[PDB]
DNA sequence: AAAAA
């Protein structure tokens, strides 16, 4: 039996159902841009369960015993089995509002509100937006437009590793005892990503040294001419608050990655790379690692399972047991899964 | 408002 919860499934990168899931992901995206939360959720959960299958669906009979496949989802599966394409997903891909929203939000610093503003202004291309003389851009949008081509190109593993080396060398300079872990998609086995994520923690740092680290590292990169964009969000972390972005100190950067630093098989001798850095208190390292490893659907199901099946409250900071009225401690992800009564799911099995 | 796993 297949669980309705992603945290109770193993979801590896060998997706045998890409024909179905790419269509369901398009339909979910469209419901997200069109403010239909209920419908977005249904397509996401159905796409997620199909991703977990060890075989391709080739008939409607193969969908038997699979949870989260409503009548609307089963009609989409049926249409794809019929001729290999989804008429519903194809109509979304041809929709003018969907196309503009995907295009505009592909720019770093442009979200739903700005994409909507530009669409209602009659803009349809990035060329027309960038060259417009009346529009005013935020500093994040200016960096988004300045480094567009590099940011829209996938970050690959040799590039993520070259960034990891930079992060580690910068962090060790100020905190020699620091632990630096690459998170997100790359930790789950992905060959590519839109960015590179890191979780930094220090067993000995004081509250102040841990506040100062991201400032020290970004200033060190600014001096070297590597910081292309920087936004540091201060911590709002509360040591004793119940579990519910996360509240940890973090920064969203654009780094200058020199081609010479990249050990791969293969113009300007550098590439712009989006880098996220998260600093957390040492005792909460496992919760932040679990939260930042993802995938987003895996994290959503973990929290839902903890609430509805275990009467536990879980987030990126802590795990609280409402019955025992006690916070549960963990030095690893394995201990969090054990506290939750879940079989351990390896990072590369969390691609829900 | 946007950045996010
Ligand atoms: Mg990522
Ligand atoms: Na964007
Ligand atoms: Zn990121």
């Amino acid at each position: 039996k297949i669980s309705q919860y992603a945290c109770q499934r193993r979801t590896t990168l060998n997706n045998y159902n890409q024909l179905f899931t790419d269509a369901l992901d398009i339909l979910a995206e469209n419901d997200e841009l069109r403010e239909n939360e209920g419908s977005c959720l249904a397509f996401m959960r159905a796409s997620s369960v199909l991703k977990s299958l060890p075989f391709p669906i080739t008939s409607m009979k193969d969908t038997e015993g699979i949870p989260c496949l409503g009548d609307k989802v089963k009609s989409i599966i049926e249409g794809i089995i019929e001729d290999g394409e989804s008429s519903e997903a194809k109509a979304v891909l041809n929709d003018e509002r969907y196309k503009s929203f995907k295009l505009f939000t592909s720019v770093f610093g442009v979200g739903l509100k700005t994409a909507e503003k530009w669409f209602r202004m009659g803009f349809r291309t990035l060329s027309k937006i960038q060259s417009d003389k009346s529009l005013r851009f935020t500093q994040m949008q200016k960096a988004g437009f300045l480094y567009y081509e590099d940011l829209v190109s996938c970050v690959n593993r040799p590039e993520a590793e070259a960034v990891s080396m930079l992060v580690k060398e910068a962090v060790v300079t100020f905190l020699p005892d620091a632990l630096v872990t690459m998170t997100g998609g790359f930790r789950r086995g992905k060959m590519t990503g839109h960015d590179v994520d890191f979780l930094i923690t220090s067993p000995e740092a004081t509250e102040d040294e841990e506040q100062q680290l991201l400032h020290k590292v970004t200033d060190f990169w600014k001096q070297q001419g590597l910081l292309l964009y920087c936004d540091i969000l201060e911590s709002t972390f509360e040591k004793f608050k119940q579990p519910s972005l996360d509240h940890f100190q973090k920064c969203f950067l654009i780094l200058k990655l020199d081609h010479g630093r990249v050990h791969s098989e293969k113009g300007k001798g550098w590439k712009a790379i989006r880098v996220d850095l998260v600093m957390c208190p040492y005792d909460r390292r496992a919760f932040a690692l679990l939260g930042w490893t993802g995938s987003r659907q895996f994290e959503r199901d973990l929290r839902r399972y903890a609430t509805h099946e275990r009467k536990m409250m879980l987030d990126n900071h802590a795990l609280y047991d409402r019955t025992k009225r006690v916070f549960l401690e963990a030095e690893s992800e394995e201990e969090i899964f054990a506290h939750l009564g879940l079989d351990y799911i390896e990072p590369w099995e969390r691609n829900a």
